[PDB]
RNA sequence: GCGCGCGCGC
RNA sequence: GCGCGCGCGC
């Protein structure tokens, strides 16, 4: 259950030596438990391995809050027998807080890394090597401009500038290390030097001696890919559409500020991404007009789902769905708009019927299905079959399908001891899973895996996804034989190369642009304001002043609230031209100021001595004379 | 808002 | 580079 006693297992023990031995390690190892037991493993050992009159300091680097927390309960839960001292620190805590006092009073630090970056960017802590060990977790995240090589950056400024300061010992965990863009074993082995350069880790391990026993926690099933199509014409999603559009004017006319409602544009019936714009619009809506909305809305939902059902099952299946929902409110409460949209309905409901029972309409998905389930089940009867699907309501319809079957009669379905196939949407000893038109993709012996889709892309990059899973394994097969020392030394040329651009690559100061400019909105070029009016907060976010501004833009109210360095996200910002409605920015309030902070991305700055337009989407980017705020 | 990473198109 | 998205963090 990950929270208490347990006894390690081989293959962990194995994993855990090269850190123990005290080498930077990265620790390439399947998904879960595995990990986690690991690092407690080896932090345990490291303050362990002390002697008398010496203390060692891990920190521990997770890249999402959810991660944060479960490791930083874990890692308290499983030291607090032991008498150590273990806190984390996060977004939410850092706001005000001593920092060089926590880590000076801790035995192990739980970190989010944007926390230290920022930290060691102040010098508020001097440097690494207050630390004795380092963990990434997810390390393979160490590249391009990510905190964690930030972290790096600063470590490897520290060794290789020739100056100490002694260092942490570094580990990273992953379940697979990557190979970038590599297109051959060649440079995915290069890929995967200059990942380990990056972490200075001199070894990767990964489970060699234990493969019997890893190789039986963590199937990894067999892997099939089925291609198939959809119908040669769907003439019911024809009629559904026209409903939904009809049903959308209608709410449109009732509602008017219908489109402002989300920015969620260019939406496509019978996609999961309109499942959103419906809920996003209906939790948007801030009241007899929202009331009006809430009944539309909940039509276009079921018109949706409908869509969904005919596309992956049978038209018979997603008529039913409908049939049922139009039923459940002819048997009240009944109002005006609902008689209305249902006698809209009632109107194609002789055709939808006719398009339904048309021979030619049948699912040529499920035929293929079909035959893979004929397929498995004549090699074994005794299969126990999982079976993943997009929608609650397709869940139903697969069900249904299956139920009224002569061609697979020999099923016994169940949903959400007996039963030998179930249905899903969410959620192992199983031994058929198949992932019919599923998106998606997210989560003993003998076991097999089945995806279908329509989709070419999906099963392409898929297979991309195998290609490059072989690349990285033989590449690690193969620098797991080089000599430690050979390795340590190319680790310390590149190294040394990136070091170096990161010097060269960097520019001087940049001399400032006095000229007052005009800020232009980027989508309709009419006039927003003056640079002259902007002003600068924190040295990294930008606000204009004054109620020449105060009415050039309109406030949506944000559905996403947070604060982060001080002050409240309260609303987006917008263009107020009708058509435009262009996305400036947001509204905060900032001390005792409600105030606009502006993204020069949506905007085209113009010269006004010269009328040159130039387009920025950093602040970094756009050297004016900005000027800091206060009184005003 | 800022920062970081990833995908799609051109 | 521009356009349009996703997820994440301060
Ligand atoms: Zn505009």
């Amino acid at each position: 259950n990950l929270y208490s006693p347990f006894k390690p297992r081989n293959y962990q023990l194995e994993l855990a030596l090269p850190a123990m031995k005290g080498k930077n390690t990265i620790i390439c190892a399947p998904t879960g438990c595995g990990k986690t037991f690991v690092s407690l493993l080896i932090c345990e050992h490291h303050l362990k391995k002390f002697p008398n009159g010496q203390k060692g300091k891990v920190v521990f680097f997770a890249n999402q809050i959810p991660v944060y927390e479960q490791n930083k309960s874990v890692f308290s839960k499983y030291f607090e027998r032991h008498g150590y001292r273990v806190t984390g620190i996060s977004g939410a805590t850092a706001e005000n807080v001593p920092v060089e006092q926590i880590v000076e009073n801790n035995d192990i630090i739980i970190l989010t890394p944007q926390i230290l970056v920022n930290n060691l960017k102040k010098g508020t802590i001097p440097s690494l090597s207050i630390f004795t060990l380092m963990i990434f977790d997810e390390c393979h995240n160490t590249s391009k401009q990510h905190p964690y090589n930030m972290i790096m950056f600063n470590y490897l400024d520290q060794k290789l500038g020739g100056s100490s300061g002694p260092l942490p010992q570094v580990i990273g965990l992953t379940a697979s290390v990557g190979v970038g863009d590599a297109k051959n074993t060649d440079e995915a082995l290069d890929y995967i030097c200059k990942l380990c350069a990056s972490l200075d880790a001199s070894v990767i391990a990964t489970v060699k001696h234990n493969l019997e026993e890893l190789e039986q926690v963590v199937y990894k099933p067999q892997k099939f890919f089925r291609k198939v199509e959809s119908r040669i014409s769907d003439k019911f999603k024809y009629i559904i559409a026209q409903l939904m559009r009809d049903t959308e004017s209608l709410a449109k006319r009732i509602c008017k500020d219908l489109e402002n409602l989300s920015q969620i544009q260019n939406r496509e019936f019978g996609t999961q991404k309109y499942e959103q714009w419906i809920v996003t619009v209906q939790k948007a809506c801030m009241s007899r007009i929202c009331k009006a909305l809430f009944l539309y809305t909940s039509h276009l939902r079921k018109y949706n789902d409908a869509l969904i059902i005919s596309e992956h099952a049978r038209m018979k299946d997603a008529l039913d769905y409908l049939k049922d929902f139009f039923s459940n409110v002819r048997a009240a409460g009944f109002d005006e708009i609902e008689q209305d949209l249902t006698q809209r309905f009632e109107e194609k409901l002789q055709e939808l019927e006719s398009v339904s029972r048309d021979p030619s309409n049948e699912n040529p998905k499920l035929e293929d299905l079909c035959f893979i389930l004929q397929e498995e089940y004549h090699l074994n009867p005794e299969t126990i079959t999982i079976l993943f699907v997009k929608t609650r309501a397709l869940v139903d319809a697969l069900k249904n399908w299956i139920e009224g079957n002569p061609k697979l009669s020999f099923l016994k379905p169940g949903i959400l001891h007996n039963i030998l196939i179930l249905t899903s949407v969410a959620d192992a000893q199983c031994n058929l899973v198949i992932l019919y038109e599923y998106v998606g993709n997210v989560i003993a012996r003998g076991s097999k895996c089945f995806l279908l889709t329509s989709n070419a892309g999906v099963i392409e990059k898929e297979q991309i996804n195998m290609y490059k899973e072989k690349m990285m394994n033989d590449s690690i097969l193969r620098l797991q034989t080089w000599d430690e020392a050979v390795f340590r030394e190319k680790i310390l040329h590149i190294q040394t190369h990136e070091k170096f651009i990161r010097d060269s690559q960097e520019k001087p100061k940049p001399v400032p642009d006095k000229e007052n400019k005009k800020l232009l909105c980027r989508k309709c070029k009419a006039l927003a304001c003056y640079t002259a009016d902007v002003r600068v907060i924190e040295e990294c976010h930008y606000t204009v002043l004054g109620d020449a501004f105060k009415e050039c833009f309109v406030s949506r109210p944000h559905p996403k609230p947070k604060q982060f360095s001080s002050f409240e996200k309260r609303a987006k910002i917008f263009c107020a031209r009708q058509n435009c409605s262009h996305d400036w920015g947001i509204h905060v309030k900032y001390k005792t100021f409600e105030i606009p902070v502006i993204k020069i991305e949506s905007f085209v700055v113009e010269d006004i001595a010269t009328g040159v337009q130039t387009l920025y989407s950093k602040w970094k980017d756009f050297h004016f004379e900005k000027i800091p705020f206060d009184p005003a």
